[PDB]
């Protein structure tokens, strides 16, 4: 007897961490076998991409390591040509400890010049920033900021500016540190 | 209030050595049921880290598929409501064909025994021949290719110099040794 689709699984919210795997359920019920379509944040996973182990007709979607562009709105999508097709939504939400991905490196600078060393970072929570200068946290001062992108930013840099540093970047999945760098100031 | 019905059968899951592979237990029932799940009659192992349980029972997940994986499992449904319910399926581990033992350079005395050794797993059970040059070996008088997959020259002559490779193929792959140096001495 030929069956109209139904979703008997409605997709759910996936947490998973970066370089987990990921996997959506979308258990379909109809009579002849279903067409099952995903789309990520409404474009279309096509199923011979190999960062998938697409399985059971469709109805096991697994990401098989979860990357940051991973995260978004998840939906499939069941045709078998009887009565009306079905859809269920639900979302992949990507967490990650911070990764530094542009971290400080060595600067010699002439003194009066302004001085900006960089820590951007990734990650899910967004990651806090601080900075060390040798052993112990940066006593910020007037000429001295981080910046919002995580950079530490130095205006007329002084001759006792001069040192090692590094920052460290944390969230509640853990923390990230930069190796210490060494900051000379040229007089 | 509603006892436990699933919904997805299990079925014949087939994953190669290093897959990830998933088993759907799709349960409906009032109240969410338990489900448990055991290999060959025995309860699935937790504190082996390469078992993943998701979205309450309903799936599970071998995060690196090995040999002794391959078997019957089973999920069972309860609820506290009617009957309990079960379905079993089944894990088939294949592998691509490996050359565990391949030929290697010979320099041998003509008239003795030569065997050139070609080991290999895989399931499918992979067939083995070989390439003298660049064309297919073909066995005689004198050759033939074991049951081990090893190349058996009996009474070698100066012709039968040179070049050699397995092949070792199923279904799902094929391997190719690395071209090895067969070299008769004539003293």
């Amino acid at each position: 007897l030929p069956k109209a689709p139904v979703i008997t699984t409605p997709l759910e919210t996936v947490d998973a961490l970066v370089e987990e795997v990921a996997t959506f359920m979308c258990a379909v019920e109809s009579y002849p076998q279903p067409e099952i379509s995903w789309t990520r944040n409404k474009i279309l996973i096509k199923l011979f991409d190999t960062r998938y182990s697409i399985r059971e007709n469709g109805q096991l979607l697994t990401i098989l390591s979860v990357e940051d562009s991973d995260d978004g709105i998840y939906c499939c999508t069941a045709n078998n040509g009887v009565g009306g097709a079905v859809e269920s939504c639900g979302a992949l939400q990507v967490k990650m400890k911070p990764k530094i991905t542009r971290p400080p490196i060595n600067v010699k600078i002439i003194e009066g010049l302004k001085a900006v060393l960089p820590c951007t970072t990734m990650g899910n929570p967004k990651p806090s920033v601080s900075w060390i200068k040798g052993d112990s946290a940066l006593r910020e001062n007037s000429r001295i900021a981080v910046l919002e992108s995580g950079s530490l930013r130095i205006h007329n840099v002084q001759k006792e500016d001069a040192g090692q540093y590094r920052c460290v970047a944390k969230n509640s999945l853990g923390t990230a540190y930069s190796k210490l760098v060494k900051l000379e100031v040229e007089v």
